[PDB]
């Protein structure tokens, strides 16, 4: 049952099983989902546990009076979410940059997502929507635009459907929007001005933003062709 | 004031001003934000206006005892997020496929995203992490993996704040990331033309009646 | 009028006068519509009358108190154009095959019409929507897809009792099996070549004509190789 | 059974499962067809789920006291008919025209289906029955003749067992047959470029106000 | 303020200062707009000065007890709108015609704006949306379509906040749009010299008395 | 009539019949004009009805004491032609640029339309009045000048309360900003060359997209050099 304590005893036996076999320390405290399925039954539970205080959604799968004093052994302990830095991929390791080279510019230096998308559809709409990879900045820019598209359909999903679920809309509109603004800015600018120009402009704007306000020249470096 | 009636009247003035000027019909429901800036009061409203069955947010800039007895005037009603469908981009058009060719295969054909990320990290990790454009498949694979990373980071954020959204991600964005990861991993392994032929072969194999096709499903291997 | 005995007598003497003049076997039941044009009434006798026993239509036109006792004579008795196929066209005869070559394939050899349409779309959509011909198979495929679409708008329209529910059943199975044969033949002649599909239909005819006891237990499969 | 309460509850459960997986407003009204098969009991449930006032044939498959204490599992909400606009074929686009261009010609410009079928059977019956491709217009004309044949056999079928659907075909579905037959007969008779220039000049004729249009509407001729 | 006596005396002083510098008969009636800015106090005075029965929007700028014991200094009497006939552009003169020549055709010869816009969207929509110059007629036709778009958005704007100005556009400003659309669609379809000879021959047709003109008014055709 | 409930019932059953037949969302308030043609009244139902909530027009035509109890059916429901731009034309797309490239320039970057017209006149009047093309910029410049002139005759006509005073304000600012963008773009592409104006719009977009804190304090200037 969902409310009964037998699922809690089941995944609690699973969690001290873990702390015995794999030198683990997890604090299973509650169950959101615990499926029941008869074949002996085939339970499917998820166990949420503090990992040094940090929560993580796992999945429990144990082949089990008659449901407590039975043959009891877990077989799989698969967690939910492989996106845990298991590959440290840098979006800008190709093309010459790094991530921390793109931290020379401040956070609110980048244009909006609307202004960058108007820029991309201004100068490069024919080359983006095209049956050829023109250049690697296009292959990255197409994926960046579609990623922002599916993020905004998720935003209108959670906006259409408790009642204070606008905070997640603000979270996607800012915190992932910043990464997509950097990733759009970098590729539009490397397409327009050349890749060496953006990479040395990043250093020159770095130097400009290093210096204190009393000694900073009043005209920042800027990308131009004039 | 952050929850007054005057910001609600300002939101009604903004929504009927946009309705009269830019020729739309937006039914305002609720306000989510109001930033006061004294220079005359320069307000900064963001309100959600119901539109045809879709509750969507809208940023506003109005400038207005002394507050309501003043010349209020709307300067901007642009929405949030540019995704109104202004670019038609396939993820698979520079490669030779289309999106309909990858929905030719069944939905549950594609291995789950855990298995595909393990397949990617077990086989191309020293090229998906190196400073080269080895191929466009690597260049699209990197952005697909990092987009899934942002999506799962958002999933753990919503879990640790405020669920149906965590499985909504896996049903909807998970299927497109499964097709994308499958396509690029298989195109790196077996070649691109071999995957483009396998797609139509497995498609027409799953369409035929079972008594008139080869009995075992197509696999691609070496 | 419409339900009067005068229109029925008009049509009775019409079918009997056809029996005098042009000598075909004919009998009559019902007029479905009789418009009038008085100038001497130039009737429009859309009368159903049986050449061969069946309820087919004969639009007639006669020159007729005084409406009974006057001259009655036929100048027009013609049906609606192509009665049952005045020309005998074979939809595969230009492509090598015939209908007699494809009448051996069973009713469930063909995938469902959604699956044939999805195969056609998802495998040749850029060539079925181009302004070029590129093949006669693409031309017949375009017309076949549009004919099925026109028929599906009818299937939607009739849904707007069980009468409409069996009309949808008719237009999905009975016609629709012809759409599936046409769609299969054209996307298979494009996929595998055309001589390969004709050789496959020959050898599948040999397989399906054999009794179940004296043939290999599973049908030939189509693939180009 | 077919008309009892269990398949109604099963179809309502299937339509709310569809509202869980695809998240729409599908309103179930009546079960169309139903098959009850033992295996555990399998069902081939043809239900009708109305969509905001429009009706389309849909399907359900929910494998189910002993049949009700079981895992009720839905697998599909497939449509019956692939006419969801998934492919936009233009029947004239391969021939230089479009349906934008054949609406210069009004609805009642076109000759009747009888008058076009006997023009085809008078002028091209040898080559519309011959085993070669003489043109793309021949291939496109054979199909239109045969599709009218299927429409007429559906008309005489529905006139045998049960109204006004017989004159839904001959007008509303017969209009596009008349357009196709006119276009292909006229392109075989007068040439293709002559039919395109005729469509343009008939657009100029029907475009002008009635005070200044000439009374002789433009016509195709060769002599 | 806006409606008091000081801006009325200020506007009358501005209009007699205009009668001192340009020496005409401009009759001030009412202040249209007014802005009061401190500096000494600056004014952006939009006054209306009627000119012998005709009205045109004009402007005044008179920089002024303490505000009235000051040097009241006018600097401009500028018009609002450069349509004083300062440049005489003919929209057809680059194409061989003139508006003297397109008045052979009467007012109601021209097809409606709908019937010309869908002829353009049926026959040239690919090249009227493509990033190259295919002709001067294409460049001249894109602008006429977009100017009709601006006229229609002004029509639906004035139909949202407040009459009969909505049918001032569609008739009186729509007539020149119909003339431009007819001229450019017909020059793209039939050639340019054919449209000039058609204008000449329609002048011959509408010129003759009704006893001897043929009933078929001349028409453009290619077949 | 005009204000009768019969015309409103005609238009109500018209919009409901559109909902049955062609399946669009629709609701109705007002008929603005209903002409009549009796032969059986062939009405001209210029009824405003909302596809999407807005007050757009539907000119309809119906065949209808006996005027209530008769057959009512639609054969015509069409709006006025180009509803909102059936074709999507970009006024700068042939000239290299787009509207997305020029939407970054602020509203006061452009000189007033008198100053752009005086620049056009006093700098290219002999070439804007010649019978030669000489450029597509001259062609678009001629049409832009004439469009503004036609709009200014309307601004004069509406002046012949505050309603006309805000209509003149609309036609001077809202349209008129488009005239200023068009006039600026064409006289600047003629003055400075065309690639120079496109490069200037790129670099001005970079300047205006930057926040005020992280850009040089004054905009790029346009000159050929």
């Amino acid at each position: 049952n969902e409310n009964s304590l037998e699922i809690e005893e089941l995944a609690r036996f699973a969690v001290d099983e873990h702390n015995k076999k794999e030198n683990a320390l997890l604090e299973f405290v509650r169950v959101v989902k615990a499926k029941e399925q008869i074949i002996d039954t085939m339970y499917y539970l998820t166990l949420e546990a503090k990992d040094g205080g940090k929560k993580k959604l796992y999945e429990a799968k144990v082949w089990v009076g008659l449901n407590k004093y039975n043959f009891k052994e877990l077989q799989e302990f698969k967690p939910v979410g492989d996106a845990g830095g298991r590959m440290d991929i840098d979006p800008y390791k190709e093309f010459g940059a790094t991530v921390e080279l793109l931290s020379f510019l401040p956070s609110d230096f980048f244009p909006s997502v609307r202004d960058l998308l108007d820029t991309a559809s201004a100068l490069y709409r024919e080359a983006l929507e095209s049956p050829e990879h023109c250049s690697p900045h296009h292959t990255a820019l197409r994926q960046a635009i579609l990623a922002w598209g599916e993020l905004m359909t998720l935003a209108t999903w959670v906006g259409n459907n408790p009642a204070s679920r606008d905070l997640v809309v603000n979270y996607v509109n800012t915190n992932m929007g910043l990464k997509i603004r950097q990733l759009l800015w970098f590729h539009i600018s490397c397409l327009t001005f050349g890749r060496e120009t953006v990479l040395e402009y990043l250093v020159s704007f770095g130097v400009w933003i290093r210096t204190p306000p009393a000694y900073r020249p009043p005209n920042a470096p800027i990308l131009s062709t004039l």
